[PDB]
């Protein structure tokens, strides 16, 4: 499962309260873009009206901390085993397109720390491999993550 976490809900909680001033745990869609200015964002006035838009059903919606946690999560995201990959193999290949030697293939595999020794590397060349010198990351990648 993922989550977010008990440090980004208590910092969610101090500034829903703040403008929670009833008796329960829920602010109008008007202070919701006020909510996360404070909180140390700043969505363009686009992106405020798509988010009061699917909060706001019949002209008036007041958020729980429920649903807030959960539009704040989306905005608030910062995970990918699989983009971090690209990312890495992007680096070493200075061309453009993700070709590498099997030198900076073994490197980036190690660097990253992924759990694959040389034999798993080497069950995985045999199939990658083909007969040519440079290896694409883009199956190498998949094999790592999908």
């Amino acid at each position: 499962s993922s989550n977010l976490t008990e440090e980004q809900i208590a910092e969610f909680k101090e500034a829903f309260a703040l403008f929670d001033k009833d008796n329960n745990g829920s602010i109008s869609s008007s202070e919701l873009a006020t909510v996360m200015r404070s909180l140390g964002l700043s969505p363009s006035e686009a992106e405020v009206n798509d988010l009061m838009n699917e909060i706001d059903v019949d002209g008036n919606h007041q958020i729980e901390f429920s649903e807030f946690l959960a539009l704040m999560s989306r905005q608030l995201k910062s995970n990918d085993s699989e983009q971090e990959l690209l990312e890495a193999f992007k680096v070493f290949d200075k061309n453009g397109d993700g070709l590498i030697s099997a030198a900076e293939l073994k490197h980036v595999l190690t660097s990253i720390g992924e759990k694959l020794t040389d034999a798993e590397v080497d069950d995985m060349l045999r199939e990658v491999s083909d007969g040519s010198g440079e290896i694409n990351i883009q199956q190498f990648a998949a094999l790592l993550s999908k």
